[PDB]
């Protein structure tokens, strides 16, 4: 336990978004996590983080484990060695920014491999 815990308080929430986008492609990709988010009745919520011309509107971390389900949220929670609450207030504050950055013109390749879409995000940008 003792290498376990100065482990945890030493790293902090270093490698976070390879977290994230590991888990991403393990729930079956941004697609899935997307009508999720939908069937659980934050459609409005997610339209303005997919807007380009809106600022994103805040979603809580309770909002997220129950449209995600609990499940889901655990299992990037199991990824970083922390509970679900924790993963669900990180996912309340990076989701809306990963799914704004994947919609430059309105909507969301990035279902088919996240990273991917990422780098050419990136290099759009260094263009
Ligand atoms: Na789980």
């Amino acid at each position: 336990l003792f290498d376990e815990v100065v482990g945890a308080f030493l790293k902090g929430d270093a490698g976070k978004y390879q977290a994230i986008l590991s888990w991403v492609e393990e729930q079956g990709g941004i697609q899935v996590l997307l009508e999720k988010l939908q069937s659980g009745g934050l459609g409005a919520i997610l339209s303005t983080w997919l807007s380009n011309q809106q600022r994103n509107q805040s979603v809580s971390g309770e909002q997220l484990e129950s449209a995600l389900g609990t499940n889901a949220v655990s299992d990037l929670g199991q990824k970083l060695g922390v509970d679900t609450s924790t993963a669900s207030s990180l996912l309340a504050e990076q989701l809306p920014k990963i799914i704004d950055a994947l919609s430059p013109q309105g909507e969301v390749q990035a279902n088919n491999d996240l990273l991917s879409a990422g780098m050419e995000l990136l290099k759009g940008k260094l263009f």
